[PDB]
């Protein structure tokens, strides 16, 4: 097979020493890196430059375009060389897919699933702010914060497949009549499946697939591995059995996006009162163990 994009023990500008591999992304590699200006250990994603689709300059607008917003990294550094290309930003924690395959039954409680959720929805709306979709909404772009502070905040950690929906005014874009799926069939939305242009719903569906995988461990095309046959059981669905295992409000959550199309801006603060309410009727409050603490 084919070798790291980088060798561990390289510096890169001078800089960033490559410490370990971390992660082998859609579209590139994740290193742990040494930063020897500011002595700490940071997140290094990089990509060649000879790969067919290379998504780093993406990544970079992004989270250029959202520092000082909540639930993301602190950008950090980027270049472009012969070889490859590279992003620096703060490392991050335990992962959101990993800490769900770690509980009894790939479950979370509801208390855990509502405070995620709300932090995910959170972050939905603050990229959307910015006129972006993120397009690629699963449990493995989030992660918890790794030091005490960081450690009950969570983080959307890549960008790679988003894309600009606005203009600089806030012009919703005219939608292309095909377009290309590279995200995750097991949370994509229907659109997704359609080849049709992704809108600000669709990251709110993949929220909503997965909430439900949350509570109930697995989505009903889990064992389902054609992309096409996925695609039919969703649109055939009838969502509302999801609502069994959720909070009440939740059917306001699914009739709300349910209604949404490319061209309708969500009602984002209908949506995070569903959270808000679900989470003082069960008594939920901030300072309570998460499932992976206790
Ligand atoms: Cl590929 C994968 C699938 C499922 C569960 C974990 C996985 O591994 C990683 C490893 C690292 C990341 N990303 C990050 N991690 C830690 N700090 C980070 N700052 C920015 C990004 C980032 C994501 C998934």
């Amino acid at each position: 097979e084919q070798p790291d994009i980088l060798s561990v023990g390289i510096l890169v500008k001078e800089r960033w020493k490559v410490l370990r591999k971390i992660g082998g992304g859609g579209f590139g590699e994740i290193y742990d890196a040494l930063d020897m200006l500011t002595r700490e250990n940071v997140a290094l994603k990089v990509e060649s430059a000879q790969q067919p689709k290379q998504v780093l300059k993406m990544e970079v607008a992004v989270l250029k375009k959202l520092q000082g917003k909540d639930h993301v990294c602190r950008f950090i550094g980027c270049g472009r060389n012969d070889r490859f290309n590279y992003v620096v930003m703060q490392l991050q924690g335990r992962n959101l897919a990993d800490l769900r395959r770690s509980q009894s039954r790939g479950t979370f409680t509801i208390s855990t699933t509502l405070r995620l959720g709300r932090q995910i929805l959170e972050s939905i709306e603050s990229i959307h702010s910015v006129g972006f979709l993120h397009r690629d909404i699963k449990p493995s772009n989030f992660a918890m914060g790794r030091f005490p502070s960081t450690c009950r905040k969570c983080y959307m950690l890549d960008f790679g497949l988003a894309r600009q929906f606005t203009n600089s005014c806030g012009d919703v874009r005219p939608p292309r009549a095909v377009a290309g799926f590279r995200g995750t069939v097991r949370y994509a939305s229907i659109n997704a499946h359609r080849n049709r242009e992704m809108g600000r719903h669709d990251d709110l569906w993949s929220l909503f697939y997965m909430l439900v995988e949350f509570v109930v461990g697995q989505l009903p095309w889990r064992k389902i591995k054609d992309k096409e046959q996925v695609g039919s059981i969703k649109e055939r669905y009838d969502h509302r059995l999801m609502l069994k295992h959720l909070p009440p409000e939740f059917s306001i959550f699914l009739d709300h996006i349910s209604s949404l199309d490319y061209f309708t801006k969500p009602d984002y603060q209908l949506l995070t009162s569903v959270f808000d309410n679900s989470i003082k009727t069960f008594g939920v409050i901030e300072s309570d163990p998460f499932d992976w603490e206790k």
